């Protein structure tokens, strides 16, 4: 088995994209009870990466860099290991669309994914 | 009295873009005690928003939606008041580029500038 398969190559972490022939868990993180593991990723996502259904349904409403560098609690330190930036905040979901509940349930399945995983 | 009819027109839901004729604080939040109202900011940014000197240097290393949604501790409750998205995560800057050193200073301007506002 492998645990650090991501170390075999070098990819842009900002533009990271998992593919149907690459381990999604290696690209981003593995499900677990900690934020550093990955609090989002259903058992269907891990099977195909970007070839997974509904993936673009999340990407459509996604926020641009403006709020990310606007109210997301921008704070970093310049350490010898390199800079470490953090982001904290909240946003209201797209309540005006007829697909609002579908988006809420879709997203919730990935969050509470580890709750139904073996 | 409400009268606000502008909201009937289609404005960017999560693609907030503040222009020279607009107020960055109205698009994000008003710099104050709450974390979510964007306590950080530069008084020269509020002048023009997207027309601010160095504006594209921030977005040049912004995480794509694929990175923004996964290892970011995404959690939201389905409340009557709406669904409230929250997040907590870290990012590594584009420390493999020569402009990184300039970006560090530029980004930090807004992080300390708020404390020097009148």
């Amino acid at each position: 088995t492998k645990k650090s398969a991501a170390e075999a190559s070098k990819k842009p972490r900002q533009k990271r994209t998992a593919t149907k022939q690459y381990n999604v868990t290696q690209a981003f993180g593995r499900r677990g009870p900690e934020q550093t593991q990955g609090n989002f990723g259903d058992q269907d996502l891990i099977r195909q990466g970007t070839d997974y259904k509904h993936w673009p349904q999340i990407a459509q409403f996604a926020p641009s860099a403006s709020a990310f560098f606007g109210m997301s609690r921008i704070g970093m330190e310049v350490t010898p290991s390199g800079t470490w930036l953090t982001y904290h905040g909240a946003i209201k979901l797209d309540d005006k669309d007829p697909q609002f509940k579908d988006n809420v349930i879709l997203l919730n399945k990935h969050i509470d994914a580890y709750k139904t995983f073996p």
